């Protein structure tokens, strides 16, 4: 990056609370010293030998979103052997930090979530970008009751991966065209993020994903195999019949069939009126009292 | 691997000459100081900070193959951090090692290493094993003009990276099953060698595979492209159609309807009696 700051964020911020990790990397709640602003700076442990390349690529990702409903990127530091990320304060945490306290999102606050998380994916799948990460812990909530998307970190990753591979995978002209295809294109694309956002809604009603209590390599070998039943909400009588139909067609088991994002923004579940951030403002007051 | 040999092959085996490299390690001629048998080594650098799992998968594959159309494998050595597979020894070298002296091979010569190649991928399809590197270098000959598989280098670095790609992945349920299948099946299947067989029978009619001119990451990015052509060969009158018709099936874009090595080994060109290894034999009689 040429806009890198090769010099320690401390210069510039007082390090206040550490926040947690994310797929890599601590993030810290940080005070901007002249202008009292805050911030979340992301530290992540960069040695001298180490691929820069998914460093490279989660600040590309966040650089090039300007979305009100994406984590704002303020800029990077180098220093020490540590890329310092800075990016938007998000005050409440994850919705995985509140749900922990307050207990399962009412429907009509899980619709406001799922519009909003739905803006943002529209928006980074109209840039051919994928989260690949949605899940209650990467939802953000701010002090104003905003959602923002963050920790691009699987992105990068599998973005940095798959560019690894291209420049070492030798002699082509033997390959089958679906083995140069997936090593080209990775073998799905941007619908698995709608998939995710319902296992999210899921786990905003019931605190936690389904088949949480299984084996995660079993969960994908279950999931790999024919005749695979798409989860469902467990409490029929508690949701409404628009929740029950987001479910399942987010949850739509061939990608061919799944709706995009702009699609979903026109179900039922998310354009209905009364879907603000004061829903959220009411969790985070239950979350205080 | 349980079964190594924890002490040096030098002590068994006299170092003949050098047969080049494999996708990975070199691999040397090597003599049985005692019975005077022939063998090939493969020689690999292992230091103790390394991941053995590549060499231990390559070793399994070739420890559970027990087909006629497949390197034979003798056993491994471990000795001062240089790992030696102990295997069958072809002394004609691969198809590529000698087209590149003989020329292009005749219509049968090719039927015949195509229907042996399809029986030893048969067997390795039969296993769940995939080759996933078929090509003229890795189609070995023995004296007797008989055909052997070899090299599942690449085959075991996917089969490990695809492992240990696991751990690194995460939680997966939020996984879309798209993800989850790309995941641990690698987004194909063992049809991908049928395709392989396909263009080596171009490589061994024209002494180079497809666009062999263009330069590799555009092959990849024409491969990738929705309405890429499969290849055929070149001259057309030169060859019968039962060829032409086995490079069109073999060479089927879509995966789910290119058929099996078992379906292959019915077809026309494949299933002819006059096929045998004395067509070989006629090819490596042209080299002495
Ligand atoms: C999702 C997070 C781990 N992350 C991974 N990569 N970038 C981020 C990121 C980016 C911007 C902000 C923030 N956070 C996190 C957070 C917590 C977390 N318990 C708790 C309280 C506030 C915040 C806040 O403002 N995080
Ligand atoms: C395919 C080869 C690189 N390889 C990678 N992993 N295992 C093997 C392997 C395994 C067994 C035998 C042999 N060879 C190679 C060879 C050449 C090569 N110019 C030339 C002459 C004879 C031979 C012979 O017996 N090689």
């Amino acid at each position: 990056d040429p806009d890198i700051f090769n010099r320690d964020p401390r210069d510039h911020y007082d390090l206040l609370q550490r926040l947690g990790g994310g797929t890599y990397g601590e993030v810290f709640k940080a005070r901007d010293k002249v202008s009292g602003d805050l911030v979340a700076l992301k530290m992540v442990k960069m040695e001298p030998d180490d691929d820069v390349s998914t460093l490279q690529k989660e600040i590309l990702i966040l650089k090039t979103c300007r979305h009100a409903n994406i984590v704002a990127y303020h800029g990077s530091y180098l220093w020490l052997q540590k890329l310092w990320i800075c990016m938007e304060f998000c005050g409440a945490g994850s919705l995985q930090d509140i749900y922990q306290v307050t207990g399962s999102l009412s429907e009509l606050q899980i619709s406001y979530v799922c519009r909003e998380v739905l803006q943002g994916l529209a928006y980074l799948h109209s840039q051919k970008k994928i989260h690949r990460d949605i899940k209650g812990a990467n939802i953000l909530i701010n002090d104003a009751g905003e959602v923002r998307l963050a920790d691009f970190g699987i992105s990068a990753q599998i973005g940095a991966e798959l560019a690894r591979r291209l420049e070492f995978i030798g002699t082509p002209y033997w390959m089958a065209p679906e083995v140069a295809a997936v090593a080209l294109k990775g073998g799905y694309n941007e619908l698995c993020d709608i998939w995710s956002l319902g296992i999210t809604a899921i786990e905003l009603a019931e605190l936690q994903p389904p088949l949480f209590d299984v084996h995660p390599l079993r969960v994908l070998f279950l999931m790999t195999k024919s005749g695979y039943q798409p989860p469902r909400l467990k409490e029929k009588g508690k949701w409404s019949a628009a929740f029950h139909n987001f479910i399942k067609v987010t949850l739509t088991k061939s990608p061919k069939k799944r709706p995009s994002a702009t699609k979903m923004l026109s179900h039922q579940l998310v354009s209905q009126p009364g879907l603000n951030r004061g829903l959220i403002l009411d969790l985070l007051d239950k979350l205080k009292n």
